[PDB]
């Protein structure tokens, strides 16, 4: 698989690690819709609004199966550690017009 999941459950925004590469979600948008990180980096999305959101990668892009992350409520977070270079598109399952990508280099 090209990503590791540190926590299968969402966790509190206060529990996000110190060296965290944060993407905020607010106003029905991923605030950094094109993020560039390097191999081995953990990206953490934090939902800043009351409407629940997640990140969903379809099958074949991070692994054989789709990775449909858990719904994050307000001030909850979810992390993915990327282990292989490439461009990984994602969207929000209930809100497919919300789209972003992680370019791992
Ligand atoms: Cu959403």
């Amino acid at each position: 698989d090209k990503a590791t999941i540190p926590s299968e459950s969402p966790f509190a925004a206060a529990e996000v690690a110190d060296g965290a590469i944060v993407v905020d979600i607010a106003k029905m948008k991923y605030e950094t819709p094109e993020l560039h990180v390097k191999v081995g980096d953990t990206v953490t999305w934090i939902n800043r609004e009351a409407m629940p959101h997640n990140v969903h990668f379809v099958a074949g892009v991070l692994g054989e199966a789709a990775l449909k992350g858990p719904m994050m409520k307000k001030e909850q977070a979810y992390s993915l550690t990327f282990t292989e270079a490439g461009t990984y598109d994602y969207h929000c399952t209930p809100h497919p017009f919300m789209r972003g990508k992680v370019v791992v280099e």
